[PDB]
């Protein structure tokens, strides 16, 4: 090994070198951090090229920033364009047709190039999460190997600090009490109060819960069950995330 | 509409546009929306968007049907201005980036010999750090909402007493110090309570919102933990944990 790093990071990362070789890989290339990462692991092992499809929902701004950040890699990259806005398809499961969209590009970008795999920059923390079009990947036969191969996020900003792939700054354009809000507030404390005896001193931004209380109340709270139901709860007074404070007061 | 706070603010707004001819800065989100119709309702106007690069496709063609959709003229005037280098710093970059706009809507406004530019910046927004309020200032572009001191509750209200819709949340949908603290909190949690799973730390206003997954939740519970995790996330800086596992 050239570079020292922890066992487990090395493992992955040489399950990837051995992974790409001799492969003619399609990289769906997104421009972030997740996706760069394992084009230039790609490129630098294996054939590769790594595809950004243009469908309408990346600005121009964006496009070009993937284009050169490929570039500065040297990652062999092509920007293809579909026009999906004038073919649209429902409720949010526009996510998974969009996605699916993109999918069934790049294969057929695999199969006209004669290329022998497309692989994506999902990473194993995004599976946990709600992204409908993974499936849509899958569906694709589009693999995902810092998924495989378990990559959490931190995996993917150490790999790429150890092969020297800046993360890229923000576009930005910082700093972000009215009351309906009070009422919601003095609800979930009425309701918590209630259920769960909480006598001692106990809802406060954006329609996010964020509940304080004292160390005796806490134990209360731990199981689960608990959890579940104050979180759905809380969120039927249209909260639409439940937090807890982990400053217990005095 | 049931408050006479916001019938005020609404009775200024058609008081001062009767008889003007409106430019309006458009991007399609609710506020700008909010004004360009109250605009098109009472006074000659023109909602003006400006495709600079930095909006997808589908955000112009988003707002221009909710201009087509609300009676409201509208147009897109494209600059290219991704192939000018003019500034160089994060907030110079907003702001020169901005007066760019600016000076598109001051051309456009000119050219048809319209007599105000109002944009949709409210209240809220001028205590927020901004850079391209200042921009449109210079512009002399004037910001309504933010004169008659509209919260953004005050908008969402009006909205609905003019039966505008809301836009529902956008198809499948940030600084190196903050992505740098999030991934030290993670590492922190991780490595020490034994959280092979899932485990992520948000952050929203250098608050830590913590994720994991049900199995991994029984570590966390003791009170000690709480503790250890509540001090220590605040040596970075930031300590909350959101409750849908
Ligand atoms: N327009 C696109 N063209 C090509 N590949 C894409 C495109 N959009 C997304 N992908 C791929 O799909 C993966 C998962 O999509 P998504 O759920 O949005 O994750 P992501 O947060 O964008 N990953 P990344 O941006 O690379 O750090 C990305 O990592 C890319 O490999
Ligand atoms: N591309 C654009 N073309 C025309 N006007 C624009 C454009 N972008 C922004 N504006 C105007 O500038 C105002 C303030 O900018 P900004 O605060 O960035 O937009 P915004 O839509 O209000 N975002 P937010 O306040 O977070 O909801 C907007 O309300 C519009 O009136």
């Amino acid at each position: 090994p050239m570079i020292i790093m922890e066992k487990g990071l090395l493992e992955k990362y040489n399950s990837l070198l051995e992974f790409f070789k001799n492969k003619k890989v399609i990289v769906a290339y997104s421009g972030g951090v997740d996706s760069t990462l394992i084009s230039k692991i790609a490129s630098d092992n294996a054939q590769t090229l790594a595809v950004t499809i243009d469908n309408g929902f990346f600005s121009e701004n964006v496009i070009k920033k993937a284009e050169n950040r490929a570039k500065k890699y040297n990652i062999p990259q092509k920007t293809i364009k579909i026009d999906y806005l004038n073919e649209i398809t429902d409720l949010e499961n526009r996510c998974y047709n969009c996605k699916k969209r993109i999918a069934e590009e790049l294969k057929r970008i695999k199969n006209e190039l004669n290329y022998d795999i497309i692989v994506d920059g999902t990473i194993y923390d995004d599976i946990f999460e709600d992204r409908p079009g993974i499936k849509a990947f899958n569906e694709s036969n589009i693999i995902s190997p810092l998924s495989n191969l378990k990559f959490s996020k931190n995996d993917v900003f150490e790999l790429s600090n150890y092969l020297k792939i800046d993360i890229p700054k923000k576009d930005t354009c910082t700093r972000i009490p009215i009351s309906e809000n009070m009422a919601k507030s003095n609800l979930a404390e009425e309701f918590i109060k209630l259920n769960f005896h909480i006598e001692s001193y106990l809802v406060r931004l954006e329609n996010i819960a964020i509940i304080e209380l004292t160390k005796n109340e806490s134990e209360k709270i731990f199981d689960n069950d608990s959890i579940e139901r104050i979180n759905t709860e809380l969120k039927k007074i249209g909260f639409e995330k439940v937090v807890l404070d982990l400053n217990f007061k005095g």
